């Protein structure tokens, strides 16, 4: 699953460091596995960016269901893409702050 | 009618409200009936004033369909935040209903 | 096939008339087929706005495609946001007549 | 190679060129290889110089394999005169290939 590339590569991200976010991108697609890599960066484009940058969010989307489609190695290419724009986006963490506190103060 | 509460919250700009509405709508578990209502409040309730918020919507809801719950409630959050915080609109769904009407 | 309105929708947004677009679109719905309906504002989005207005092409697909499963009645607002976008829209069929040309050019 | 010639011609923003080659790709009639081409030029030729021109390719090239002919080429037109004419940058492909290389 390289579940601990993929946790390295939503830290790289996070931390803005686009060369690391490369790097952890690339071990991913040497192993082959799209969805996974695929569903990872869908998920930080919403967590980690956020309401700072929405319209990451639709290029991230777009790019990775055409990435699936197209598939390795052209895939590479929308992939490299969509990882330099989310390490160097401005983020915020806020919706899913807020979800979570939501969901915390129903009553019980 | 937590539905119709949610619709009530986010033409209100009311953001906690609408997440409050939401993570009601999330335990209850039925994600298409959320994920249809918040697609027509993007344009119905916000419509021409902020055109943008469609697109937003729209592709974090079939993405939200495609990943599941957990990371379901993120994308969602993400929605529901921009539909309450968006400038408001009701324009095109009135001039759509008065040109049906007039068919009459 | 209600191919007389669709014609009469195309002429009204093509004239930058939005009331007679909605009448035209109105009808459309009352009859109820939405893949024609559909069809034809995709088609209208990219022959007659064109390179005017790329934006408008992105928002007319996501809301038809949304619309074809939402369903009527919902769908009509969908559709509503789409006509009036249109009909207001700079316009320009040069992407259309261009390509044409190019396939005239062609040696035979 | 028509399909290589094309990527030449709208890497050197040439529309007539470009528009010619997609032409005589549209008569030879194969649709998939067409849009899968034209997709990947607008991620590794014009790529983060423009990231708008991704969202209108895809868009266009879906919808366009769904109408099918004869109207998908005027689809098609949109997104290789947009291509054409678009700011050009190979720096996310580079970037990845750097990286890809960088693991052995
Ligand atoms: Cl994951
Ligand atoms: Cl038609």
């Amino acid at each position: 699953g390289h579940y601990d590339v993929l946790s390295a590569l939503q830290k790289s991200i996070r931390g803005s460091d686009v060369d690391a976010s490369l790097h952890y991108t690339a071990r991913l697609i040497e192993a082959g596995d799209l969805p996974s890599l695929a569903r990872r960066l869908t998920v930080i484009a919403y967590e980690d960016i956020g309401l700072a940058n929405p319209e990451a969010q639709i290029h991230t989307v777009t790019a990775l269901d055409a990435a699936q489609k197209i598939g390795f190695p052209e895939a590479r290419i929308l992939i490299a893409n969509v990882v330099i724009d989310l390490a160097l986006s401005p983020k915020s963490n806020s919706a899913y702050v807020a979800m979570d506190k939501a969901l915390a103060d129903l009553k019980t």
